[PDB]
């Protein structure tokens, strides 16, 4: 009855409770929502008049030219190239090209042979196809290039070449037009006849003739085993690109790493998912095998054919399957990638067939089995942008709670005085 | 007193803004969230593949040619070989003897059996198979009848067996098969008919296991004499039901007579099947159900006309809405020459075929993930009910807050 | 109940007394403190919401809407060889010899002996100018006469299984010369529609690229390429073909499947974006309808006329066709200038409404052994010729489904006012009591 006696104090009392109820709910909802850290994406295109041409890494599918494999190399690495068994003579199986095998007989004869020093990197450098031999003609945006414009990079395919690498303090090339002309355009000889011969199915061996190619930002090392595409001989292969600029959101909204002036990677200048994974592979091999593979950076010693077989390969195989967690290599926030439409036509035309052959002193046959043209260019001089945009920033959370907090405080202040007014009366 | 002027003015404003936010709610606006999320495993997809040649020439018996001669377009409706200006005299000669019905008593015939017997055999075609470096064989392929005939789905997820997973991406770490398309068993063509094409190779569909193959429409071509790399990206799509969108609410029951799991493909096959049974009292070899297989006559005289009627001229019979939850695959095709000169002589010896044969018949198919990374594409509601109610909380904050202020006067 | 006696200790009643003398100033001081605090909040959030409005934020809405019909696109296709060797007359060789690079600027066949003795012998005869009186010459006429004839190239044509002929292909001059757009939508004729997608149910053509009519090549020049095949652009009918830049290559000896997806884009004008608001007024000298392609051709044309008092064969306008001389000495250099050294001259922004096409290229061999013998006899050619010259092109829709890609306004005016309204209306409700004490005291 002291409560009942309220005489419409009690309605005031409950209505303030009703309002404090409402305020808690709305403020909960808007704060629960803030914390899902919702985002949505903004697609756009914006025309440029210049575009920075990408890096173009390209590898022959054949790792080692047959000719350049010395008796010494065969002695150290014979088992690794699977040209020899574990007993360093020529495997039993008889499927082999008797003329080509004859040359391996001679090389693999070790009677009274004194071993010389051997180094995997040197072997790859010497034996790997030479851009100078492969590259029959080169034109960037109609201008002549030669082998001088190709920087050597060791990959898991061996001696490869990045064009417009942006390395060695030379400037990154730019296209001012789209279309078939205004790009890189190269004629390669894949030198099919220097291919390591295959007479037995092995874990190692393949039937491919051609090249793999990666188009990539200069701020990114080539990871061509995984990300590259195939170009076959006997076709001009057009590769129309679209530049794509991605902006992703860090945690808590997303997962990206903020690229800055400090790379945060032992062995590289710029953070990229590729750079990160190579850094990781390299660190881990050094740590667990006290050596690195030819294509890894650092001062460490190159693995010997035995450490390749008995330490490195097993360890890397472990790293991926049974030690996944060891290396989180998350995406950067700022990033540039390239769309690609492959299309092709036959090379050479009948009209041009007889000429090419004469000009390089090769059979017409050879041109059809060995010669390709690669036409990398921009379809359009414009880049697509793909931004993740925060759906609800703090400015908004406060905006929405803010006005309600300001008038609930105002009302609760009024209730403090009616509780002192009630107290005063009771007190007396 | 004066608060009449203010409180009405304010309640005016608040009722307006409250209707704006309700009109907005009812436009049921959405926008999309693209994301990439790195996984360490990925479920490898289903890979259905068909020879472009439906029936091996060898396996086509005199009896088959008698019943289905007009269907294979090897014969006209008079059981005669159409007058050819000039065919391959060698190939023609073998049709002469097959199509000779002197003394011939017709034996029993069944389209399904014909397809099963005559269709290319995976066991003949599949020279070499490797998943993730491991050996596979014909046991890892499941037969599916499609509108191209006897085809094979790899990693089907059917027959109990578990769905395979890639733990790394690249050229190696997926399916890698060497096929012989058996060019020499191709039905011969001496004249132009509706059926006549000039294609040699295979069609391939990469698809979710939760989805039957629709390879006539969705498959892509792979040529012989090339290793064709097919770098995929897994894409997980989430679409919004009505009123925001038109996707079909994903539930436990298929809502299709003949299929376990709802797919745009499953739905269209179900539809085609129901309609043909209803209108033609039979089904085609590749359709499910207990119905009787159509005879070559019903194929020609009932089924083909009915299907062709259904699509253009009877659109409305078949509403096959998209699932909300689903999985698709991006593809980059690229290719290199097969075999290399170095490897040419070996392949030939190893399969007892000419080097010639290898160049016209042998292909390699390399399906894999470019990166172990799935892209997500969600339609996300722009204004949920939780929010509209949140904002009319604005109205209750004045309503309660105004009445409390009125209690001070009285 | 001692608490009732003396009515609470003196200490307390005295407190209660201070309260009551002070109350009227607490009430005022608190409302001053609170009303200011609230008006502070209101001014801030109302600023924030207006700053945000003016960044004119947008975000994008992807959807896939099914349909039962789709308008089939335009398909422009060009032979990669610009001029058939046969149709090159003595007169043409005289005027344009240098342009086709069959002659140097000295009216001789470059000293080179690298060439086919048989094919060279026919150039000797043509390029003999002894006693020769030149006739009149016109680049457009030369292209029209010498360009490959669709009627010769097109061995078989089927739209959705129905037969088509050369009559169904409209001629367009491009920078590759005499080319052909199928389902152009020009000349009144209606735009074709597929009612179902898949390998059959679209355009399916067999071409002979006529390899043996290719201009012969013995010496490296800018024009010299070794390509044999065709380039193809799939494009909306509302858009001229820009096939040098946007086309893709199709090789002979393969059936090339080209599975398309229709894509409808809606982009936002300024201030949100940069697109050109659709008007039926083209605002383009030479075209009916705005496209980025139409705009760039218009520009190229205006600029060349302006700088070179002539146009190239493929450009519109009434201007005179450039002579082989003006092509070499004026036009090519000027266009090259326009792009590199005069970038800013030519502002060709994207339209807001438009339609694009996704493409998956895939291929199989042609012809099958079974069909090899037939094709050869049916066209009176070696089996050799079929493998080097014959291609099939299969353009179709993968599914009857268009994808929509809309930029949508993130914060429209309805919202800005709604929110500034809600805050202004919420502050009024709270500060009601302070309004009266501001008028009471004022009184
Ligand atoms: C980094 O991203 C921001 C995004 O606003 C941009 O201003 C800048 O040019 C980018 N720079 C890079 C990739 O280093
Ligand atoms: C789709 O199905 C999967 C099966 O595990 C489920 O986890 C998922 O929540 C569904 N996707 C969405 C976002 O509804
Ligand atoms: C063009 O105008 C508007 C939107 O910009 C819309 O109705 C539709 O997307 C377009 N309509 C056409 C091309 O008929």
């Amino acid at each position: 009855s002291y409560e009942r006696l309220s005489l419409k104090r009690a309605l005031w009392a409950l209505c303030f409770l009703g309002s404090l109820a409402v305020l808690l709910c709305v403020c909960t909802e808007r704060v629960q929502y803030y914390f899902h850290y919702h985002h949505v994406t903004k697609l756009d295109e914006v025309a440029a008049s210049q575009l920075t041409f990408p890096a173009v890494t390209l590898c022959n599918l054949n790792e080692f030219r047959f000719s350049q494999v010395s008796k010494n190399d065969l002695y150290h690495a014979g088992e690794l190239l699977a040209l020899l068994n574990n007993r360093y003579e020529i495997p039993d199986t008889q499927m082999a090209d008797e003329k080509q095998l004859e040359i391996l007989q001679d090389k693999a004869n070790f009677r009274s042979f004194k071993p010389k020093p051997f180094n995997m990197r040197e072997f790859y450098d010497r034996a790997g196809h030479d851009i100078r031999d492969m590259l029959l003609s080169c034109h960037f945006r109609g201008e002549v290039c030669s082998a001088e414009d190709f920087k050597v990079v060791f990959t898991r395919y061996g001696k490869c070449y990045t064009f417009n690498s942006g390395r060695d303090g030379r400037p990154r090339l730019k296209t001012m037009k789209g279309g078939t002309g205004n790009g890189l355009e190269i004629m390669l000889d894949i030198q099919q006849d220097e291919y390591l011969p295959v007479w037995g199915e092995t874990d190692e061996t393949s039937f491919e003739a051609g090249i793999k190619v990666q188009i990539h930002s200069q701020d990114e090392p080539p990871f061509i085993d995984q990300l590259g595409f195939g170009v076959a001989p006997g076709f001009q292969t057009f590769v129309a690109c679209q530049e794509q600029r991605l902006i992703y959101l860090p945690p808590p909204w997303g997962t990206c790493k903020a690229v800055t002036m400090d790379s945060d990677l032992d062995f590289f200048d710029s953070y990229s998912i590729t750079a990160c994974r190579i850094d990781c592979e390299t660190r881990y091999l050094v740590e667990n095998c006290n050596c690195r593979m030819v294509h890894m950076p650092g001062d460490a010693p190159y693995c010997t054919p035995e450490q390749y077989k008995e330490c490195a390969d097993p360890a890397l195989d472990f790293l991926v399957e049974k030690d996944q967690e060891y290396c989180v290599c998350e995406m950067p926030c700022n990033l540039t990638r390239y769309g690609k439409e492959l299309s092709m036509v036959k090379i050479p035309s009948k009209a041009s067939a007889k000429y090419l052959a004469k000009k390089f002193n090769k059979s017409e046959q050879y041109i059809g089995e060995n010669i390709l043209v690669l036409d990398i260019f921009f379809e359009v001089l414009n880049y697509e942008t793909i931004e993740q945009k925060k759906a609800y920033e703090i400015a908004g959370l406060l905006g929405d709670i803010g006005g309600q907090m300001g008038l609930f405080i105002g009302a609760s202040i009024l209730t403090v005085l009616e509780l002192f007014d009630y107290a005063y009366e009771v007190i007396k």
